[PDB]
């Protein structure tokens, strides 16, 4: 099965998922000097005050913080987006070392990790339908750098011991994802894909320019998770990122000058 090892990693994925070599794959390098300011882009609207988190799951490739998406409770709109996109979950991609871990890069710079807040277009009724559409998802990508602690991340860090291995989940109610956002909502946007199999080309990417800072202790706790199941040889959950893919026939737009 696919993963991030030498024998089943990103360079292998195309064999089971031929779309891996498609025309709008993610992540990509964001060349800041080539991205064009688009004055017609609207400001983002991130409405998370009514978010209802439910559970945290180690799915064997990352951990997902899941939300109740059966009503418009936490939504993303505006920016490049037409309509309303509901928050379903967030997860991260991170490295074994502070110098790698992000999927998107900025002028080839890699960050220590990258947060993906995943939202689906409500005009498609459910997430499974939405991923089959070119405008089905909007993913808000936020870079993490190591420095000062992010206080709003700590509740996530502290539950990881309870979901160390693949398939473990834990109750995770009343978590406020507003505590994971940087001050500025300036962003780059482009059409792309999921960055894990099934690699579906259904994502409007919205990548924030301003990283959040997390502490070395916080990211060290991510790196204590396991890709393996309980009672299996330990394989640390690290370097669960896909490298940058060809930009092909796409332009990255900036919301800012
Ligand atoms: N979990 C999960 C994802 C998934 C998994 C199976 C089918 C469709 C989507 C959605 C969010 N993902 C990205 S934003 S990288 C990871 C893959
Ligand atoms: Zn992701």
């Amino acid at each position: 099965h696919w993963g991030y090892g030498k024998h089943n990693g990103p360079e292998h994925w195309h064999k089971d998922f031929p779309i891996a070599k498609g025309e709008r794959q993610s992540p990509v390098d964001i060349d800041t000097h080539t991205a064009k300011y688009d004055p017609s882009l609207k400001p983002l609207s991130v409405s998370y005050d009514q978010a209802t988190s439910l559970r945290i799951l180690n799915n064997g490739h990352a951990f997902n913080v899941e939300f109740d998406d059966s009503q418009d409770k936490a939504v993303l709109k505006g920016g490049p987006l037409d309509g309303t996109y509901r928050l379903i979950q967030f997860h991260f991609h991170w490295g074994s070392l502070d110098g790698q871990g992000s999927e998107h890069t900025v002028d080839k710079k890699k960050y220590a990790a990258e947060l993906h807040l995943v939202h689906w277009n409500t005009k498609y009724g459910d997430f499974g339908k939405a991923v089959q559409q070119p405008d089905g998802l909007a993913v808000l990508g936020i870079f993490l750098k190591v420095g000062s602690a992010k206080p709003g991340l700590q509740k996530v860090v502290d539950v990881l011991d309870s979901i160390k291995t693949k398939g473990k989940s834990a109750d995770f109610t009343n978590f406020d994802p507003r505590g994971l956002l940087p001050e500025s909502l300036d962003y780059w946007t482009y059409p792309g894909s999921l960055t894990t199999p099934p690699l579906l080309e259904c994502v409007t990417w919205i990548v924030l320019k301003e990283p959040i800072s997390v502490s070395s202790e916080q990211v060290l706790k991510f790196r204590k998770l396991n890709f393996n199941g309980e009672g299996e040889p330990e394989e640390l959950m690290v370097d669960n990122w896909r490298p940058a893919q060809p930009l092909k026939n796409r332009q990255i737009k900036a919301s800012f000058k």
